[PDB]
This record gives structure tokens, C-alpha cells and sequence, in this order.
């Protein structure tokens, strides 16, 4: 059976991913950085819906531990048919006030983690010799950008062009590379058309969308998921 | 029961779209500009999936004709939840060499279709008070432009700026509106990341997917299935 | 001595594009619809910057009129370097609102307009031989869509497509093919509504001057510019 | 009155067109290089023979606490700058399996953490001057649609943009407009003659673009006239995209 790895799966978004996916009939490998008993709450959900499921825990910045402790999981359940690439951080602040810390945790969260989450799981990939999906989520600000977030923008946009670079190189091996972009989610209102924030299933639906085999010739793009925010 | 109509749905992608929204549970009308025996195929196929179906013939550019044979249709069987509009011609040539006809009728069949179908059927589905679906169907041609279809190119965009605008008015009535941008599918290679053409069904797919209760939040888009092409 | 064709340069930006490329060295044949005498007063002001200048009268969905006032136009003073289409009306209102007239006419003034005037200027432009330039003259509206413009945006969103594609065509005869996005500007006849909704949105603030964007248009036709093709800029003060 | 622009990495190339191009329109520039020392002093002389006013400066934009400081020095002998051109940038190419981690790091930090770093310091004289300003960055026609064999420099180029299009959210306010241009194939990038022939079949104008022709882009965006031009990407590639 397919599986599927979603970083950040514990709570919010990545949950509902999770939780998706199961339905839809995939293994899904739950992973938080911390909340440990959140992430098996989760893993027995997906259990209770008839697939496979345990936990990983790892801080996606630890490049050295991600790379051991995922070399191993491949080792012991096989490679990962799909990878969601969920978890992310913000540090808002004006630019000039932004301090080190707030920048740096902020770009290496998201563009660190694309590295030292895909890099060991690109040749596992490939060897299920069946194809495969990887998703990652952006956001509306690393389309449009936004105040008080140029780290946050600049990371969520270096996703969406690593996003759609790996699209190309693994084209030829028949896994799609896929984008979605957020725009306000419950986990401004008078800017969105729609008049409300979007709900997690709202975001969590496209990114099963395109882990489908219907979604067989979407690669490269950018989906976003904002309720005509732009 | 909600309603679909999609246009040009006697072959090809539209066909295609028809037989999966009547998968998907909703009844599905048939359109065809002349192809009665062909659209009454589709149609007894739609109700062997087990959903009512009918045909409605007209040519999307006969503006009266049309407003007379929708708004008769809305009389007999209700508002249309959703519309598909699958309207386009080429006639492909370099610039210079277009004929006023090759420009006219390409130009007209996009956009004067979208304004020929959609104005007779927006307060119906208004007054549904349940929400609603929109999708137009524009090419990877309106996105990028093409060498020999500065016609079709400007035809394609067109829609798409209508249809974001239309987004934008229906918005609040829980009505969205999407645009599908196929790139080289099988019914019309070194450029395509895939390395092959689509199928109607690859297609076909993503615009289930956003007549769908799930794709609630996602609106004023234009969703590329082009392979990776763009 | 290059001449470039400005659509619709009697007054507003048309005409802050025609003086700004007189200025670059260019000469600049003018161009309006109805208004003979304000058409007049811009040539005037061209030849006092020391170019020629001349103005055409046609509504540009006259497409028989325009083509024989343009042929005639090339066969006297020699083939358009450069063409600047500033076409295009609106006709705003709700899209269930939208009479017949309201969709044809902006729909038509844009891309009729693109065809009617670019046909019968390209291959002069090409019997040149010495590259060219096109610029259109599009709208935030045909980027990102606005309410109440359902028929406009669908007119400028057409032309960027047209844009691109003729972009492709003509790449190799080093003539340049862009599109210019104004925002919000001066001059610029938009309903109260659309002002509102959009002041509100622009990060500088303010609407946009004439020149602000006619200095874009002028860089585009400029020889600096060659490399720039296919391209849609936006001048809308960060609108999108 | 005179107004003054560092232009990073500007001893050379597409950088030192954009210095050349600022100092003839009327700007005092300042030139910026990693290491070549000498390289950059005689750009510095034909700035000088321009008719303006330059001297340069010697940093890796990595280097947070140095730049910093030699920024603030600099602001604090010459004034603030007016404007800033982020052109320095670095490729380490190969496919995503076959890159190493300095292939990755140091892409991605010299164009995300040379943004952070170069600016940081000179927001706030640039406000001081009370008169706007100008910040161009440089991204790549990759960082817009990606590119094989540079999943590394999409992703920095790309977050590039979102830097570029949030800071000019910020500086509207002030007057300061904040854009990207976004060079396709240009004559100073080494490729071998079959990576060339195939990019030339894939540019409408069928050739690689000179410095120039990128440098006059980045010229008229800090010029007084693009006043109403701000959060853009202006794409300079032939036609690629």
C-alpha cells in the first residue's frame, strides 16, 4: 500500500491532511516536532479508519537526525510513495525590527526543511518504480508578499520555486510536484471575497486532490487555496 | 438534485467532464452545437450511471437563440447549479495572414459563449440559494500565448479575465468561479515535462474536483493541466 | 527618422505618451476617435518639440476605415516603427446588468481594436528592417479581474494574450512586443465605485500620473529596451 | 543633493553594467565585490571618469556582523544611501540527489541571507534622507518557473520576489519603491555550446542578452520616472517567459 509521509500532521492543516489521505486509502505517517502525544492521537485515527499508521518525531531543521531517523523508517516500512511538506513557521514584525532569530528560524524552517526532508527520500521514491507525489504548502504571502512578513514571504516563495524546479527534474519518473498556497485559514476578512476565513478541510482537500491518481498530469504549479484573495 | 450544464459535452473533454460529474452525483445536460446523435449518446450514458439527463443544441455564438433555449430550460427543470463552459475554436495562422473570419469567430466563440450562456443563467442559480459552480475552459495558449494563435491566445485570456471577475461578483453568494487551462491533450512533446500528451480524463478530473462541495474556498483561480509545460 | 503610431493620444495618457516619445527623438503621428480640434493640438505641440507630426481620425472598430486610412498613411509617410494601441472603453455594471451594447463595445474596442490597427502596420513595420516595437496598453482589471467589469476585464486580459503571442510571431524581426498595466490613474474616466475600491488597495496611496506611466510606455520603445519581450508590466503603485 | 546607490557585486559582468549605467544617469555609486579587490577599484576609476563620485567596499554578504559593520561605517562617513541594487548572487548547479550541502547553503543564503544582511543596516538612513528611494534586486528567470539542475537557485531566487514584493509593502509609505528584475540567459553565464544551442531554441529573440540590456532595466526602475512602479518582477529574457 501507498504511503505518505505529512510533516507537521499533529494538529491543524497537516491533520486534516492526514486524515484526508487515509481516507482516500493511503498509509499516512504522522510527524511532529514535539506534541507527542497529539501526533498518536492521530495515528490511531488513521489506524480506526483501516490503514497503516505511526509517528515521527523530529525538529526539520536537525538535518543530521532528519536524514537518521527517516534512512531508517524507509529501512523498516519502505520508501515513501508521497511527501506533504506542511510544517512551516512565521516571526512577524516590521523588517527593520526583525531580529536574527526571527529571521533565520523562519527561512530555514521552510526552505532547510524542502532539503533535509526530501533529500533522503527522493532515490526511495523512485525505486517504488509506480511514480509518486509530492506536495508542499506555501502561502498567499509568498505569492503577493505581506507586511510585517518579508521572512515569511521570502521563505513561503522560495518553496513555491524549489517547488516547481524538482517538478522538472522528476517529471521524467512520473512523480508530480505540486504547490498549495493558503490564504487565511481559522487555525482582513473584508479582503477575501468569500467573507470568512477558510476552514482546514478547505486547504486539506486540494492537497488530496492532487496526492490522487486523478491528478496524474497537474505537475509544477501553484494551487491557491484563499478564497479569491488573489 | 443539482444541475450541471456543459457545454460541447457530445466528445472530446467535454464529454469527459460530463461522464464524471454524473459519477460524482449530479445530473449532467449535454450540449452540442450540431451533433444530435452524438449528444444523445452521452446523454443515455449519463442515465445508465444512474443520474437524468438531457441535450440542448445551439450555437454559443446565436446570442437570442441561446437566451430563448436556456431560459425555456430553466422554465421546465430549474436553475442550473453549475455551468461548464467548454467553448472555443481555433483557426490558427500567422497574424498578418488571419482573415477577418479566423479573428472574429475565435474571439467570439469564447467570449461572446461565455456571455451568450452565463448571462440567462446567473439569477437561476442565484435563486437556488444553495451556492453554485462555474468553470470556463481556457488553454496553457491563453496563459503564455502561441506562435499562429494570436487569435485563439487573446480568446483563451479572455476568459480568463472574465471569469476572475466573475469571481469576484459571486463571491458572496457562495457561487465560485474557476478557470481550467489544459496544455496539449490528446483530442487536438520534447516541451512537456511529462513527456506526453493528457487525456480527456486528466482534464476532466480537475474540473470535477472543483465542481465539488470540497473546492468551496477555492475561487477567482485558474487551475494549469498542462503536464508541467508552465 | 522613426515614427511610431499613438492610438487614442488626443488627450489623457495617449497624449502623455506621444509628447514623452517626441521628446525621445521619435516623430509621433496622433490619433483620436471624434475630436478633431484636441488631436490637432497635440501635433501642434509635437512639431514644437521639433518632430512631425500629423493626426488619423478613425473609431477603431471601423475595420474597412481603419485600414484604408492606415494603408493610405503608410503609402505617404512610410511604414510605423513602433505602434502604441491605447483602445478601449468601459461599460461598467453588475454582469447579470450588462446590456448587449455594455459587453459588445468593450469587448470590441480592445481586441477588434488589436487587429484592426496591427494588420494592416505589420508587415510595413517589417519592411523596415530595422526591428520595431509594439506596446499595448492593457489594465490591472485584465490581470487580476474588478467588479463591476466582468466585459472590461475580459477585454483587457485578452489583449495581454494577444500581446504574448504576437511577441512569439515577431521575435526574430528583433521587433518587441509588450504590455503596459496602469493601475489607477489621472484622467482616467472610471466610475466612483471602482475609485474608491481601489485607493484603498494601492500601498503608495494615490492614483498614478499620466506620466508615470507614459515614462514606462517610452522606456519600452526605447532601444535600452531590446530584451524585453512577451512581457506585461504593471504601473498601479504596488496595487498587485 | 546628490543622491548614492551600492550596487552589490558590481566589480564585473551584470553588476558592473548596472554601476556604469547608474553613474551616467546622474548617481554616486558605490562598488561592492566578495574578494577581487583590484577588479573592483577599477570600476571604481570609471565611475570616477563618468563624472561621479565612487569608492568600493569588500564583503561576503554572508557574513552578517561584518557587513554590518562596514555598512554602518560607510553610512556614517558618506550619508545614506538613496538606493541599494542586490545583483551579488551564486549558483552551485546539479540535480537535487547530487547536491551537497554547501551546494545548497550557500545558494540559498547568499541570495536570502545577503538580502537580510545588506539591508538591514541601511533601511532606516535610506528613510532618513526624507526623499524616497530605490531598492532593485536581481532574481532569474529560474526563480520565476524553475529550473532543472537548480532546485538550489530557484528556491533563492524565487524567495527573492517574496522578500522583494512584502519590503515594498512596507516602504510604499515612505516613498521608496521596491522592485525585481529577473535576467534570463545573459552573456556572462557559462554554459557549454549544447546547454547554449538548446536555451537559444527555447528564446523567442533566439540569443543571449547583454549586460547592457539587463542593466538598463535596473537604470530606469531607480530612475525619478518609475515613481509609480513598485512590488514588480520585471522579467528581461528574450521572450523566454
Amino acid at each position: 500500500t501507498r504511503r505518505i509521509l505529512v510533516t507537521g500532521s499533529s494538529r491543524g492543516i497537516g491533520k486534516a491532511i492526514a486524515l484526508q489521505l487515509a481516507k482516500a486509502g493511503f498509509d499516512v505517517t504522522v510527524h511532529a516536532r514535539s506534541r507527542q502525544a497529539e501526533a498518536e492521537q492521530v495515528v490511531q485515527e488513521i489506524q480506526a479508519l483501516g490503514q497503516n499508521s505511526h509517528y515521527l518525531m523530529f525538529d526539520v531543521n536537525e538535518r543530521q537526525t532528519v536524514q537518521q531517523i527517516l534512512e531508517q523508517d524507509v529501512e523498516q516500512h519502505g520508501g515513501f510513495y508521497g511527501v506533504v511538506l506542511n510544517a512551516g513557521l512565521t516571526h512577524d514584525g516590521a523588517f527593520p525590527a526583525l531580529t536574527d532569530q526571527d529571521w533565520d528560524e523562519v527561512i530555514s524552517t521552510s526552505l532547510d526543511g524542502f532539503y533535509n526532508v526530501l533529500k533522503p527520500l527522493i532515490m526511495p521514491m523512485i525505486h517504488l518504480r509506480k511514480g509518486g507525489r509530492i506536495v508542499t504548502l506555501s502561502s498567499v504571502s509568498g505569492i503577493m508578499g505581506n507586511r510585517g512578513q518579508v521572512n515569511y514571504s521570502a521563505a513561503k516563495a522560495g518553496l513555491i520555486g524549489a517547488t516547481k524546479a524538482l517538478a522538472l527534474e522528476l517529471a521524467k519518473r512520473k512523480i508530480t510536484v505540486n504547490c498549495v498556497a493558503p490564504g487565511l485559514i481559522e487555525t482582513a476578512l473584508k479582503m477575501i471575497p468569500l467573507q470568512r476565513m477558510g476552514q482546514v478541510d478547505e486547504v486539506a482537500s486540494v492537497v488530496k486532490f492532487l496526492c490522487s491518481d486523478e491528478a496524474s498530469y497537474v505537475t509544477r504549479q501553484v494551487i491557491s487555496v484563499n478564497g479569491g484573495l488573489i
